[PDB]
């Protein structure tokens, strides 16, 4: 019952910010994971206009 | 080369995250995914002391 309703988060819902996402904690030094997320989209949100 | 260094951000650093994250996208309902990370966390960091 849990899985066809992850069918919706697969590789098109959170891809677009895990794909960032592990692309930072690849190093393995999140200072701080807790707070890292709220300031990964955060300031990645307003990356100028293409 | 990617995948030796995605062998830290497994089950016990993205998931503590992706956890809740699921459990709220799995309605398929994001108004608004681009923030949502962002209020994502950082209401749910505050979450009182047990």
């Amino acid at each position: 019952s849990l899985r066809e309703c992850e069918l919706y988060v697969q590789k098109h819902n959170i891809q677009a910010l895990l794909k960032d996402s592990i692309v930072q904690l690849c190093t393995a030094r999140p200072e701080r994971p807790m707070a890292f997320l709220r300031e990964y989209f955060e300031k990645l949100e307003k990356e100028e206009a293409k």
